[PDB]
C-alpha cells in the first residue's frame, strides 16, 4: 500500500525546543509534504501550543493546508468532567491563535468521571465548531468499544482517531486494539515510535545508574515514568539483538538503529496507510528530526533485520507495558 502518514509531535516545543528550533522542524516537516501536527494541553504547561499558535500557520482557518491536533487531559485535579474539557480546549485555542482543531483527543481515561458525561460535552464543543474530529488516547480496546457503541446509540459525534503507544519492541495493541478500530473505523496514530529514544540504541542499561544522561529518561518529572515503561535489561538485550543483526546483514552500510526502527514503522507492523495510520515523529532537536524525516523516506529493511525485530518483540512481549491507563 502507501505507507503510512508522518504526524509531527510537539511535547518537547518550549522545553529543550525554543521557538526558533520549533519554527525550523516544522518548516523542515512541511518541506517534506507532510501536513498534521500533534500537540496537547499539558505540554510545558501550554508552551507547545503558544509556540505553534505564533507560527502564522493559520490554524483551523480551513483555507489552511496543516492540521492540528491538541487534548484534554484529567490530571492534577482537571478531570474531564464537562466543564474541564471545554475550558482546556477554549484555553487550547487562543494559545493555537485559531477558531477549531482538525482534532481533538482525550489524552488519557478519567476513571472517576462516567464516561457519557465526558462524550456528551464532546458532542456539544464539536456542534459548537470548536473541532473537526474527535479521538481518544490511551483507553483500552474494550473502553473504546463502549464509547463508539455509546456515541452511536445517543446521536453524539464517534471518535475517528485513536493515539496508541506502538513501536518495534511494543505491540500489546496489536492483540485486541487494532482490531476492534477496524471494525469500528478508527485510524490510528502512533507514538512512542522509537520508545521514547531508547530505540535509538544511544543508551546502556547501567546508565540508569552512572551517566544518567539528561533527556526523556533522566531528570524531568516524567522520566521515571518513562523509565519504568522501557528502561529494562531485556529492552536493552533486545536492542543488541536488532544491532548485530543490522552489522551482520548490512555491513559498513547498516543503517542506524534510530533509522532501522522507524523503518520497521513504516513498512513492517500493523499500521495501514490506505486506512489513514500514521507515525507521529519525536524529537528535541532539529537534527534528530531531520534525521527522523530522512529515515521515513527509506525502503524496507532485509529480512533477517525483520526477524531480529519479532525475536526482540518476543524478548521483551513478556513485560511490554500497557498501552491503555
Ligand atoms: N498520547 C500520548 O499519551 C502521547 C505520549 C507520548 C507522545 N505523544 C506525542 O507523540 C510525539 C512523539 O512521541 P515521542 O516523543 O515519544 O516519540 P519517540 O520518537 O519515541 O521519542 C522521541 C525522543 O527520542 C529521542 N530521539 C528522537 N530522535 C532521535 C535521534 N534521531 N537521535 C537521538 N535521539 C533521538 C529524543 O529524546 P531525547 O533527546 O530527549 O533523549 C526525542 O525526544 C510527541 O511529541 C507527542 O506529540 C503522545
Amino acid at each position: 500500500p502507501l505507507r503510512p502518514a508522518t504526524v509531527l509531535g510537539t511535547m518537547e516545543m518550549g522545553r529543550r525546543m525554543d521557538a526558533s528550533a520549533s519554527a525550523a522542524s516544522v518548516r523542515a516537516f512541511l518541506e517534506r509534504g507532510h501536513s498534521e501536527l500533534d500537540t496537547a494541553f499539558m505540554y510545558c504547561d501550554g508552551q507547545s501550543e503558544n509556540i505553534l499558535g505564533g507560527l502564522g500557520l493559520g490554524l483551523g482557518s480551513g483555507d489552511c493546508t496543516v492540521k492540528i491536533a491538541t487534548k484534554a487531559n484529567p490530571w492534577e485535579g482537571k478531570s474531564l468532567k464537562p466543564d474541564s474539557i471545554r475550558s482546556q480546549l477554549e484555553t487550547s485555542l487562543k494559545r493555537l491563535q485559531c477558531p477549531r482543531v482538525d482534532l481533538f483527543y482525550l489524552h488519557a481515561p478519567d476513571h472517576s468521571t462516567p464516561v457519557e458525561e465526558t462524550l456528551c460535552a464532546c458532542h456539544q464543543l464539536h456542534q459548537e465548531g470548536k473541532f473537526v474530529e474527535l479521538g481518544l488516547s490511551n483507553y483500552a480496546s474494550w473502553e473504546v468499544a463502549e464509547i463508539c457503541t455509546l456515541c452511536k446509540s445517543n446521536g453524539w459525534i464517534l471518535p475517528t482517531v485513536y493515539q496508541g503507544m506502538y513501536n518495534a519492541t511494543t505491540r500489546q495493541v496489536e492483540a485486541e486494539l487494532l482490531p476492534c478500530l477496524r471494525h469500528f473505523g478508527l485510524r490510528f496514530y502512533a507514538y512512542n515510535p522509537l520508545a521514547g529514544g531508547l530505540l535509538t540504541g544511544k543508551y546502556k542499561y547501567e546508565d540508569k545508574d552512572g551517566k544518567q544522561p539528561v533527556g526523556r529518561f533522566f531528570g524531568n518529572n516524567w522520566a521515571e515514568t518513562y523509565r519504568n515503561r522501557f528502561w529494562k535489561e531485556h529492552h536493552f538485550e533486545a536492542i543488541a539483538l536488532v544491532e548485530k543483526a543490522l552489522q551482520t546483514t548490512y555491513g559498513t552500510n547498516a543503517p542506524r538503529m534510530t533509522s532501522a526502527a522507524l523503518r520497521w514503522m513504516y513498512h513492517h507492523s500493523q499500521l495501514q496507510g490506505t486506512r489513514g495510520d500514521a507515525v507521529i515523529l519525536g524529537m528535541s532537536s532539529l537534527e534528530q528530526l531531520e534525521q527522523n524525516l530522512a529515515a521515513t523516506e527509506e525502503g524496507p529493511l532485509e529480512p533477517a533485520v525483520v526477524e531480529a525485530f519479532d525475536q526482540a518483540w518476543n524478548m521483551v512481549a513478556h513485560e511490554c507495558p500497557n498501552y491503555f491507563r
